[PDB]
């Protein structure tokens, strides 16, 4: 059944709640973002209201088909009505079209949902500097100390010399980028600017990285992968086998791959600094591992939240063990007594 973390009180609301059926009671339903585990169950088949981004809206349409008359796109930073309700939608800082919610309850109470984010500080000078909020539903994905990553852009940085490095010595060296979701686009989009080429892909990838109000994307993407040196495959296809079998395909054009494996958090960033990154290589393939995560740090999380001042915090990510559970309400004791909320 649906959960409690996935309903609004006061409302008719639910957010991100789409593999439920008829979640009795729901009269609009929110999108924070066009990720699957987040819009598991939409199709052409749905008729309730669903409220969103622009972008998530143009991804709806076109990739999933779901029919106009029930896209309800709504701009950022704006104050709208939404079933006798005030709502505004805020950028969560985590892939194209992402956003938090805010819910102006009618007797007072004021919700953020952050959906998926990377919190920054640059949240605490938008509409949310201006009232207080009360209840705060929290991407909790990393909230444990271990995980601490680099900034986006100290990775873009290495992910740019390395690739400009590895083709200027080799000019016949391929630069392969995985993907299995949007997010994540500066890491393809960076190195093939360095390159002075267009990132070569699927007419699947091309369909859906055309739907994310991306400026100049017609020069920077294209589906002839003959006429472009940085190609898009699949994650899963990102390992020796795929790749000598990539390989194989380009006809003699390339004899080297630098492939880029752009992951979340692994157990590496614990000793490793991004200046000493090194790949796994076998041939001439090499594969490099990189942290760039479109979800907060701990410490990025722990400074909003210290920031923010909920009165009550409701995790939605790692809520399926009571271990998990026990240790995030143990660190949201320690922020408040630390910062004295
Ligand atoms: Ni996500």
């Amino acid at each position: 059944t649906c959960p409690f973390y996935k309903k609004i009180p006061g409302t008719g609301f639910t957010v991100d709640a789409f593999q439920y059926g008829v979640v009795e009671g729901c009269t609009a339903y929110f999108l924070t973002h066009f990720h699957s585990d987040h819009y598991a169950g939409l199709s052409k088949h749905f008729t309730f209201p669903v409220y969103c981004s622009e972008i998530t809206g143009n991804l709806l349409k076109n990739k999933l088909h779901v029919q106009e008359q029930y896209i309800h796109p709504l701009p950022l930073d704006t104050e709208c009505i939404v079933n006798g309700v005030k709502v505004v939608l805020l950028d969560a800082n985590h892939c194209p079209g992402a956003v938090m919610i805010l819910f102006y309850l009618p007797n007072g109470t004021v919700i953020l949902h952050t959906g998926d984010f990377r919190a920054d500080p640059s949240m605490e000078r938008s509409l949310l500097a201006d009232q207080k909020v009360h209840m705060l539903y929290l991407d909790t994905t990393y909230c444990s100390p271990e995980y601490t990553f680099p900034s986006q852009q100290e990775v873009i940085r290495f992910a740019i010399n390395t690739a400009f490095e590895a083709v200027t010595l080799n000019p016949h060296a391929l630069v392969v980028c995985g993907t299995y979701s949007i997010g994540k686009e500066k890491v393809f989009l960076a190195i093939a600017d360095v390159l002075g080429s267009k990132v070569g892909m699927s007419q699947e990838k091309y369909k859906t990285l055309q739907c994310l109000n991306i400026p100049e994307i017609n020069s920077l993407i294209t589906t002839d992968m003959c006429s472009s040196l940085v190609h898009l495959l699949p994650m899963m296809q990102i390992n020796f086998k795929g790749l000598q079998s990539h390989l194989k395909k380009c006809g003699g054009k390339y004899n080297q791959i630098l492939a880029f494996r752009p992951t979340g958090w692994t157990h590496s960033n614990k000793f490793t600094r991004i200046a000493d990154v090194i790949p796994q290589t076998k041939g001439n393939i090499s594969i490099y591992g990189i942290p760039y995560s479109e979800h907060s740090s701990y410490l990025e999380m722990k400074r909003f939240v210290q920031w923010l001042k909920p009165q009550k915090i409701i995790p939605t990510v790692n809520v399926g063990t009571w271990k998990s559970r026990s240790t995030m309400e143990k660190y949201f004791r320690e922020w408040k007594l630390e910062a004295g909320y």
